[PDB]
């Protein structure tokens, strides 16, 4: 993937038992340097009957998106209002003032929320603590993917909501996800239960950096109040502000039904065209340990990595607690469990 270019992949219903087995898969296809992936399931496959019965769902806490700025460049204020919920967070989706304008193509509903970002705030129902999977799908179960993650839960029953656990997503039209890697630079994954589309931007891991550089550059007061601002999630950077300043990226579109994974250090940035609903989870591979040690942390989520390092890094794990590991990560390289593979 020499212009680590998003990859699509079409496991078929053999290929989807194993979890960690397909990440390992994808990552030696080079998937991995895009930072962003998209999985397209089998077609026998279905996390739930039906979504109908959903509609007394509440969203304890949905927040109106507030955006200020200009020329590309803006800060987003999520405004906590009171609990809603499924059904009434619907009709006003649905409503003619916050609905889906029209569009023929991608580039023309992209031009319209880069245009009016700012404008008619919408609510997202956020950060909802839940699952839409039936209790029976053991393949793809954002609530239990079995990865190395599981270790911090194994060894002290510690949940983290949102990391180790599911999240659930509901969109409307111009609701969005500022640029951010996942917290400890884990990976991620995104399913869209139904709807409307989401789509997203991705830099590679390995020009990670640059975008920090141009955040900072932009941001000179919040870089002086945070090392890590970027993790507030509330830096929203249009695509013509990155093609103006040389940040190579590529965008695409989830339709329901697809999953998206996000890979260690892949900062990712999108927005939703409608009413929809998404769950997502972090998850972790061997490759993962180095990054969650070299994580620059929130200094206004932080995960022990002693664990990790004691049982996958012994033979380097005297030199890491003396502060000697000087070890430099490679982007390009896939995961170990992908030798398999190669
Ligand atoms: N670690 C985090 N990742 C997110 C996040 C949200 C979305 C979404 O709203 O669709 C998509 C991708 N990442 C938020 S906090
Ligand atoms: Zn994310
Ligand atoms: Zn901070």
């Amino acid at each position: 993937n020499p212009s680590a270019r998003i990859m699509t992949f079409y496991p078929t219903m053999e290929e989807f038992r194993n979890f960690s087995r397909y990440i390992a898969y994808i990552e030696s296809q080079g998937a991995h340097r895009a930072g962003l992936a998209k999985v397209v399931p089998p077609k026998e496959w279905k996390p739930r009957a039906s979504y109908d019965d959903i509609d007394d769902l509440v969203i304890p806490a949905p927040i109106q998106q507030l955006v200020t700025g200009q020329s590309g460049l803006f800060t987003q204020y999520n405004i906590q209002k009171k609990a809603m919920t499924v059904r009434e967070f619907r009709k006003i989706a649905n409503s003619d003032k916050y609905c889906t304008p029209r569009y023929s193509e991608f580039e023309e509903l992209e031009r319209k929320y880069w245009k009016n970002l700012t404008f008619n705030p919408p609510i997202y129902g956020a950060d909802v603590n839940g699952t839409l999977y039936e209790k029976h799908v053991d393949e793809w179960n954002i609530g239990r993917l079995r990865t190395i993650l599981d270790l911090v839960e194994k060894e002290s029953g510690i949940t983290i909501e949102g990391v180790n656990t599911p999240y659930l997503y509901f969109g409307m039209w111009k609701t969005s996800f500022a640029w951010h890697t996942e917290d400890m630079d884990l990976y991620s994954i995104n399913y869209l239960h139904f709807g409307e589309p989401k789509s997203w931007y991705s830099v590679p891991p390995e020009h990670g950096k640059r975008l920090e550089r141009l955040a900072k550059g932009f941001f000179p007061g919040s870089a002086q109040s945070c090392e890590a601002f970027l993790r507030h999630k509330m830096t929203l950077i249009s695509p013509l502000m990155l093609k103006k300043y040389g940040i190579p990226f590529d965008k695409v579109t989830q339709e329901a039904g697809e999953f998206m994974i996000t890979f260690p250090y892949g900062y990712h940035a999108g927005f939703n065209h409608g009413f929809n609903c998404a769950e997502s989870t972090n998850f972790a591979t061997r490759r993962w340990i180095e990054y969650g040690k070299q994580a620059v942390l929130c200094s206004c989520v932080k995960i022990s990595m002693d664990v990790f390092v004691r049982k996958f890094q012994p033979e380097r794990y005297k030199l890491w607690k003396a502060g000697k590991d000087n070890t430099v990560i490679d982007h390009t390289l896939p995961t170990p469990e992908a030798a398999e593979f190669l």
